[PDB]
């Protein structure tokens, strides 16, 4: 059908491809059993929105997704979007770390063609499974000419989230993906896309980051901030050769006497520290009296992705801080 | 005034007692400078709601609050509420770890008399500083007969939050304290309290946790869940003699192959592992195929407080799990 | 099965019983064709939670639900719950006016046995239809001993809302039912109920409202507040014999000079005016300088239901105002 | 920084040529509310407190901009009317056409700021910032929000990065688009939210963080031009609920409405009584927009129901767009397209 857009569904795994013995097992199920062609054939309506081709990239639970594999995913998506016969890509993924994978591609995909991550909170075998409609919506978004140049998108539950703002806010609910302060890029209601916002940040074709032919990324750990937080976790990260530490800080990236000592020690060894927040939302503002750089509105998981990519380009703290304010 | 309730304002510090040279310095200000009587004298209207007595317990930024000091704060509040001449206590505290301090007292205060934490996101010297109205509302709540038996409360921005549900959701905003799934116990509008909910959990006078005569707490650290999370941080926590690890997990407390190896090592050494969530909200459901216990709807910071108190009474994982479902 | 609770599924219609020719059709689906037994047979797992009996009360779209029919629904539920062989009732209903029907039964059901409204945003024939899981959850809640004495409940999307607080917040999304300030009474995750709150309001067995003998209810209309709102709509309501007007006011029930003239004319004719808010949330506080009574945190649709019932018990404005603060 | 006001001339711009020139155009609201005590948060006076008193309460504003106050009105916003909003739009267009004006901050009541702001969003023919500001507590309250909201509004209006964003509403450290922002709570400081669309930006630690640009037509790309108008079409809003009466449609028709916005049950759904009323209105040439009472989200098209659909416009916003649509057209296809694009 020469009228329809050509969409690759690049499958990585996740609960959307999860399988249990009964419709009420929504916890305990298997990931690794359902191939992309089985997902496509379960929603043949997708074939009215696009010419779809399935490609099996991986079949893992996203809690096991690693930077080396995300780097390969970015490289594969770039190869697909460089082709004239590909109009967009839908990536099926686990909900747990989709925000990390999506934000990585948001910074590194060198195309305006749509890249739409899709996931499901209930396994494919569940009663009222959300994956079928999420996939149909993701294909609609990936295939729409109006979807171009918006950055990487995450589509669940009738919502289109920017990779830069969207986060899994709830352990277990269908409506978990929200950006409380930034909203959705758009919504899909009655089989129509309603675009609301364009993000005011650099991404994709206007991003400086290009990691095509890297094979590995700088090591970055995330340490939590809390009452009685110990210095020894900084020491352990330093001893294992981290290049960056993201701090999931108390309030606005605020630091105890232990965190301060740990950050100062790490920076003396050339580790870059980003102060983010454990709160879930909002701005960590600059404070020249505290060590490290600040995460802007990046949450810890997003901040780690940006810091890893920043460290491939520079060790200059002024340049890295500007990336945190612009990406 | 024999008609008015007797309320002790027990000051611990925080931005509510923060001081800067200008009204627009909302970052960089000093905590440790402003005493409880200066806070009281800035809102003399409080003296129409109650007979207030200030007591200076500490004067620190709450990112420096520690379990030994929270233990002493619980002990002091228990001794104040045991007195016939005290009808309730307001505790001024920093926003960054108020949810940790408040939840600890929620579990350990053996009185139905109101205990109301209050804080401010802007320093006392700021333009449109929030601390004055927060304090007046906190005194109104602490003094109201209808406030008894509700568990420990956190009052900011016209809202009354339960210590068990309320969390700082935003690094930097006035409206940061929310319980997205559980709502507020009540609101204060037009100088009137509107009670909405009673928490359906054990607390205060129905809690088994009694720490009168304890001098220290079990060591519990929090490790974050993310792509490429390292096993070596579990090794470090084990080597430093932690009694508990709270895991700020991916999604519903989900664990990488590295986290699973770390948790299995910890449990072999007698460490109790609680799987919570980094997401900010919702339920980590039981899963007998994964290591450790589950945090129910307790976020990581709250889960650490309950685990520390649980470990003062038991090492039995069945009892600790039941505490996580009932407190 | 003598172990299982006896639950009646009392069907009234709604999108949960909507049927279309294709899985993607969102408009011109049919309500009125799909019987309660077809809903039950689509989720046979419900038979493992309860002994279910289907009863067809009606089969309409809830935008067509009327006070005369809600009155009969209340009467039928009271008749069912008076029976020893009924442990609870699930009521299938349209989403559009479930908050009006549910709040009416919340005030008029004279039993502590659970009454659980359930609904679906997608038709039964839709891809990823929500009705099956919503119904299974509603039966789990209605059958649980812990669910007794909580007031009337609305269950969708893994959430249990109080009839007094829950509202349809979004025209079109699955997660539409929320109580932004009051939260959910509980959630259902992994086939387990997590109760969070008990509402701090009068309902059911502690309510003064009893309609078992009534055959009609007082007339109450709702007028909107907005720039240039016309006096003539007050005149029209008065000429058509309303006994009450609920005002969906600007901000905190605020009134233009035209609305004030209309309200004064209505009150001169014995019409009771309740000032609610168009905003969606929060308290309309008392103000003796404005006409009428205030809705507390009741939104316009809920305020109308309470005013209709209040008018069966009193014409005293002091008593009606107290009802708005206590129900 | 000293107000220099000369005779038979008026007040001068501070010389500071580094700073933007910002007009603070005052209309009233609780931000200009005054009571006898700090705890009177209902019962206070609006109409007594002038724009220079607001400016003098936050002299820090003079470090962000050269500010000139202009008193446009001094009313509670529940009394704001389309004829006054029309004049406000025309005055803002006159100010922004001047080379010596870099932006305008408009002080207003919270209750109908979303209506006034959206009207100007469609009718202001400039990329220069227009920032509505309001306060939920009176100027005399303990922890009054108006001072910081005004300082934030001036910072936004003066920033070169603020241009071309549409009309903005600034309270409580947030920058909302006029098209999405609404008063969501009767009484709270954090009432202004756009649950599905978020904020355009936030102001934290004296810095603006821009997050979003709205993907809708506004200001310099809007077809709505009301310069030269002295009158606007009549549009009423009717609520949808169980037992909603047909007679309120009859009353609106008899009073010559050109439009009806329906605050519908769920997705603009209509009872048999509402359908009969809407059919009667449309037979008389009244344009009907089906919006939602819910507070959020999309009313989708449905050829089987009467009227047009509001898209994601809430009833108050839908009334403003319908009134402006009816200045230019009665074509339902054109009006529907406006609802999808504005
Ligand atoms: N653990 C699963 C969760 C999900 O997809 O919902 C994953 O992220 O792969
Ligand atoms: N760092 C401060 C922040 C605040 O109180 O707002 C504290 O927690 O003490
Ligand atoms: N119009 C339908 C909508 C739904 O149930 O979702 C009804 O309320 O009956
Ligand atoms: N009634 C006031 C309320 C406020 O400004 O907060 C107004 O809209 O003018």
């Amino acid at each position: 059908d020469d009228k329809l857009p050509n969409i690759v569904i690049l499958a990585t795994g996740g609960t959307i491809a999860g399988s249990a013995a009964t419709g009420t097992q929504t916890t305990g199920y298997k990931i690794g059993a359902l191939g992309v062609d089985t997902l496509i054939n379960a929603v043949p309506e997708v074939k009215k929105l696009a010419n779809v081709k399935g490609e099996q990239f991986s079949n893992m639970a996203s809690q096991n997704m690693t930077g080396d594999v995300v780097l390969k995913l970015s490289q594969r998506v770039n190869e697909l979007l460089a082709r004239d016969d590909v109009d967009g890509v839908v990536i099926t993924h686990g909900t747990d770390t989709v925000e990390e994978s999506a934000y990585f591609l948001h910074l590194t995909v060198k195309s305006d063609k749509p890249v739409v991550f899709v996931a499901a909170m209930r396994p494919a075998t569940a009663i009222s499974a959300d994956g079928p409609m999420n996939l149909l919506e993701a294909v609609r978004v990936a295939g729409d000419k109006q979807s171009r140049g918006r950055g990487v998108m995450v589509v669940l539950n009738d919502r289109i989230g920017s990779a830069r703002y969207i986060t899994k806010t709830n352990a277990s609910t269908l409506d978990t993906f929200k950006a409380n302060e930034e909203g959705y890029l758009g919504v899909i209601i009655g089989n129509r896309i309603y675009y609301q916002n364009r993000i005011d940040k650099l991404h994709t074709t206007r991003s400086v980051f290009d990691v095509r032919g890297l094979t590995s990324l700088p090591k970055v750990d995330i340490l939590y901030g809390y009452q009685d937080d110990p210095e020894y976790l900084y020491d352990a990260a330093i001893q294992h050769g981290v290049k960056g530490i993201v701090y999931a800080g108390m309030g606005a990236g605020q630091v105890s006497v232990r965190g301060i000592a740990g950050m100062r020690k790490a920076m003396e060894k050339g580790v870059v520290v980003i102060r983010s927040t454990r709160t879930g939302n909002g701005i960590v503002p600059p404070d020249e009296e505290l060590p490290g750089l600040v995460s802007d509105s990046l949450n810890p998981a997003h901040a780690r992705i940006l810091l890893m990519l920043a460290l491939t380009r520079t060790s200059d703290p002024k340049v890295i801080q500007e990336y945190f304010h612009t990406y």
